[PDB]
């Protein structure tokens, strides 16, 4: 009888599976083979792989015939393209993979057999459970032994497995509790080295070890040990490096580190004392934007409600000549939301006269406007609320630019917390230039507000918008 033959399926491998459990190493090898090559794109097909629990099975013979280097070479290919599925990775951390890959990788003297597992350890290792169990089977001692016993080598193999190695440990260090683990309170093995790392001449050392630095660095409690430990001083000679000809690389990891350290409020003060403004503003001049935004974004983080340092940053007419420069980077979102950011924060932060006419100067209220109508609702009641600072404090000065840029217009647009829209509006009521309010018919919209708006802030303010709009134009 003719038979349809469909697409490959649970009937072509279920009995390949079966096979798995042979003594025969020959039906071990072709069978494991096999497995390992079929694609389970197909969502019943991982489904079958998961449910008749392949990858535990030849997490098992990896097991058995770790001193077999045909079944092993086999079990690391078929690892490696089981791996490349996020519901794969999930089953191989319920296994002993982690303990197992790195037995064998111990036990390696030979740079190509190491590569295979390095090429299994990567994909798997973005699993975070899988991270944990690679540091409590002791990968890192290797990696670091490693890396120590290849720095200042030039033979061609020694600096890839320096840079694989280096690598995987950053990558170790993008889990939670991986991380944790390693930086063990601020005397972890880890954080240790890497201290050494970042001083070095090594560029990819200065890299993995200011990338170190910047994972490590993502709770309050890591970063102000690290703060308190003087990080801050050799990431700052890191960079000073790097100034005149610099790796993009190892500028950008720096920073990165910076820009997350200075986010705990304790760590801001410390940081500005230390002299951090003076090492990151060496980088204007960068015109790669990945270094830009990591500079913008310090900078922010370290004015945050620093008000002496958001007002010498915010006189600094470089500094602002740049930042409006880069509000005019249409091709770089990040860089350009971050600079539009930094102008803003400088105002509120310093709330300083001084800082607010170096910024109309420069060109900054058309960006701050712009601001306002950004899609993110955060970002358009702080270009809101640095609007009102300037109102209050230099109205006059800004009002050419704020007439320009047709504020008013936008505020009558204009949503929720969005209603500071009308507390600038009535700031902006004592202007010369900008003259209606009157003519943009904004009573017909202020005291239509009531409620709802059913809030009691948004409510409230209408009454108060509404007595400012009836009383006078």
């Amino acid at each position: 009888e003719f038979m349809r033959i469909p697409c490959v399926d649970a009937g072509l491998i279920s009995p390949l599976v079966q096979l798995l459990n042979s003594k025969d190493q020959e039906v071990l090898l072709q069978t494991g083979r096999a497995l390992g090559n079929i694609c389970y794109d197909s969502h019943s097909l991982q489904a079958q792989l998961i449910n008749m629990g392949v990858i535990p099975t030849l997490v098992k013979l990896l097991g058995i015939h770790c001193q077999n280097a045909a079944l092993t070479e086999m079990c690391l290919v078929a690892f490696g393209n089981l791996a490349e599925l996020e519901s794969s990775k999930e089953q191989f951390a319920s296994t002993n993979i982690a303990e197992e890959l790195v037995k064998l990788f111990k036990k390696q003297i030979e740079h190509d057999k190491r590569e295979m597992i390095f090429e299994v350890l990567a994909p798997l290792a973005e699993n975070d459970a899988i991270k944990l169990q690679l540091v409590e089977a002791g990968l890192v001692e290797c990696l670091l032994e490693i890396v120590q016993q290849k720095v200042d080598s030039d033979k061609e193999d020694d600096i890839t497995e320096l840079k694989t190695g280096s690598d995987l440990m950053v990558l170790l260090l993008l889990g939670d509790e991986s991380m944790q683990k390693l930086f063990e309170g601020g005397k972890g093995s880890v954080f240790q080295r890497v201290l050494s790392w970042i001083p070095s001449n090594n560029h990819q050392l200065q890299l993995a070890g200011a990338l170190a630095i910047a994972n490590f660095a993502r709770n309050d409690a890591n970063c102000i040990h690290m703060v308190d430990n003087g990080i801050v001083e050799k990431l700052m000679d890191l960079l000073d490096r790097h100034v005149e000809d610099g790796n993009v690389t190892v500028q950008h990891a720096a920073l990165s580190a910076l820009r997350n350290l200075a986010i705990p409020v304790i760590n801001k003060a410390k940081m500005l004392s230390a002299g951090v403004t003076e090492a990151v503003l060496k980088f204007l001049k960068s015109e790669m934007p990945p270094v830009q935004f990591k500079l913008l974004g310090t900078l922010r983080m370290l004015i945050d409600a620093q008000a002496e340092a958001a007002e010498q940053l915010g006189k600094n007419v470089k500094l602002v000549e740049r930042l409006v420069e880069w509000c005019e980077a249409k091709d770089h979102a990040g860089v350009m939301g971050e600079s539009n950011r930094l102008l803003s924060a400088l105002i509120r932060h310093s709330k300083s006269k001084d800082v607010i006419k170096t910024i109309v100067q420069s060109g900054g209220i058309k960006h701050l406007v712009t601001m306002a109508t950004s899609e993110h609702v955060i970002m358009q009641n702080e270009a809101l609320v640095a609007l009102a600072l300037i109102a209050a404090l230099e109205l006059g000065t800004a009002e050419k630019d704020l007439e320009s840029a047709k504020l008013v217009q936008i505020l009558h647009r204009l949503p929720e917390i969005k209603y500071n829209s009308m507390v600038l509006i009535c700031a902006l009521m004592g202007s010369e230039c900008l003259h209606k309010e009157v003519q943009d018919l904004a009573f017909l919209d202020v005291v239509s507000k009531l409620r709802s708006h059913e809030n009691k802030s948004v409510a409230q303010q209408a009454s108060l918008t509404e007595q400012r709009l009836t009383v006078e134009s």
